[PDB]
């Protein structure tokens, strides 16, 4: 599933994104912008042979199971095909335990390359919420 904008700032909110450990909505929304381009079903392999997968680019060395990730963890205890799903729970619940590890979403090289700092409000603008 590709999201609209407006429509994933609504789902975010909805699953409990909306400043989750003080992270405003935009912020949520900016990152997935571009991680994923809002596609569900978004997967690009590292360098290091993990893969991240969906719409927040959740990378199989830490937090779910491909099964063919040497040496990798499962943190949120999921299949990483759970998280391309046109319904978002498991990409939601795992981000949420990600950015309450200690970086914030400083994990989402993105989010610090492309969101931090910026005007990410602007990335909720004009949504029905
Ligand atoms: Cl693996
Ligand atoms: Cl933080
Ligand atoms: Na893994
Ligand atoms: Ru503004």
């Amino acid at each position: 599933k590709v999201f609209g904008r407006c429509e994933l700032a609504a789902a975010m909110k909805r699953h409990g994104l909306d400043n989750y450990r003080g992270y405003s909505l935009g912020n949520w929304v900016c990152a997935a912008k571009f991680e994923s381009n809002f596609n569900t079903q978004a997967t690009n392999r590292n360098t290091d042979g993990s893969t991240d997968y969906g719409i927040l680019q959740i990378n199989s060395r830490w937090w779910c199971n491909d099964g063919r990730t040497p040496g990798s963890r499962n943190l949120c205890n999921i299949p990483c095909s759970a998280l391309l799903s046109s319904d978002i729970t498991a990409s939601v619940n795992c981000a949420k335990k990600i950015v309450s590890d200690g970086n914030g979403m400083n994990a989402w090289v993105a989010w610090r390359n492309r969101c931090k700092g910026t005007d990410v409000q602007a990335w909720i603008r004009g949504c029905r919420l």
